[PDB]
């Protein structure tokens, strides 16, 4: 779970991927964990309670590990023509 710097409300992961699923490098990036975690935290993502946009550098070390997770946890519940994404 993610949580806003600047309102401090509740956010999924599985909405942060969906939304980002429509660029054609991403196929790539969701093969290596050096890039997913390098990329987050050098771009800037928009929160839909307040409004104000918050940078992946400025989230916790804890949340970092879970994002090793959904890319070591592959093939089950995703699907590329459905646009489904699971996190366990
Ligand atoms: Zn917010």
């Amino acid at each position: 779970m993610a949580k806003c710097p600047i309102c401090g409300s509740p956010l999924k992961w599985e909405e942060l991927i969906e939304e980002m699923l429509i660029i054609e490098n991403f196929e790539e990036i969701v093969k290596d964990r050096e890039r997913f975690l390098a990329q987050v935290e050098e771009f800037v993502f928009k929160c839909p309670v307040c409004g104000e946009e918050f940078y992946g550098k400025t989230l916790p070390r804890r949340e970092a590990e879970k994002v090793f997770e959904l890319l070591n946890d592959f093939k089950g519940g995703i699907d590329w023509e459905n646009k489904r994404v699971k996190l366990k």
